[PDB]
């Protein structure tokens, strides 16, 4: 689980929007397991705003934040997991690391703030949703 909290925008794995969300959605898009709700008060949360392919990660199912080197938004293919099938998803970026289900929503983030979520595991390698090209996170 979790969140990026950036102005009165939360941003969520699709896959674990809650019905409050889609009651107040801005944005979603099934191919980047991504989706926005409106939230009443302002979060502590900055959007990075570059091409880093170095930072940090959260992993939930080790208490722990591992540095790691991910590749730039891609279209991948990404075998079946608890929530999602074998599918293509979009603006993907991967790491060398762990992730399972539970660590979806954990932020990876690089000198400039917050780079994306958690959003794919197995194989030794943890994929995150970028969310880099989302302007209009940063207004409105
Ligand atoms: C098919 N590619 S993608 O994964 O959707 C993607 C990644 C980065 C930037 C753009 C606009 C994009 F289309
Ligand atoms: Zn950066």
């Amino acid at each position: 689980s979790g969140a990026i909290y950036v102005g009165n925008y939360r941003v969520v794995n699709r896959h674990l929007a809650t019905h409050n969300d889609w009651a107040n959605l801005v944005w979603e898009d099934s191919s980047r397991d991504l989706l926005v709700s409106s939230t009443t008060a302002q979060g502590c949360d900055t959007i990075a705003r570059c091409d880093c392919q170095t930072g940090v990660y959260y992993c939930s199912s080790r208490r722990k934040h591992y540095p790691v080197s991910f590749s730039k938004p891609s279209l991948i293919f990404v075998e079946a997991s608890e929530y999602y099938p074998a599918r293509y998803q979009s603006h993907l970026m991967l790491a060398v690391g762990h992730s399972e289900p539970g660590d979806c929503g954990g932020i990876l983030r690089c000198q400039h703030g917050v780079v994306g979520i958690v959003s794919t595991g197995g194989n030794g390698l943890v994929g995150f949703a970028d969310v880099r090209d989302l302007l209009w996170l940063d207004e409105e």
